[PDB]
């Protein structure tokens, strides 16, 4: 019972919810199993916070 | 010995040299370590590749 928007509730990305559904990133593996260029390309060009996801992708250990 | 130079042709990255160099990309693990907002922001904003050099990044390790 993965819930990415509790994941992005933190990393203030609400406007990455239907943009990671697409991209297939609602769930507390795929983020950790993917990379950061896919969230650029996930339609978030926003230069910056896209740093800040990418960590937060590691966030997940497991 | 820096030498990006040489993988970042391997890469396709003839023109991060001054901007990999910017940013301290120049070792064989700097990159080793960074993210794809670092290199967008490095000034290759140029969307797609940017995952490659992140893949290749990850091709660095020890």
């Amino acid at each position: 019972l993965p819930f990415v928007q509790l994941f992005l509730e933190e990393i203030g990305c609400t406007q990455y919810l239907d943009s990671f559904i697409q991209c297939n990133l609602v769930t507390e593996e795929e983020i950790k199993y993917l990379d950061k260029d896919i969230l650029i390309a996930l339609g978030v060009n926003k230069i910056g916070d896209r740093l800040k996801i990418l960590r937060k992708s590691k966030s997940f250990q497991r």
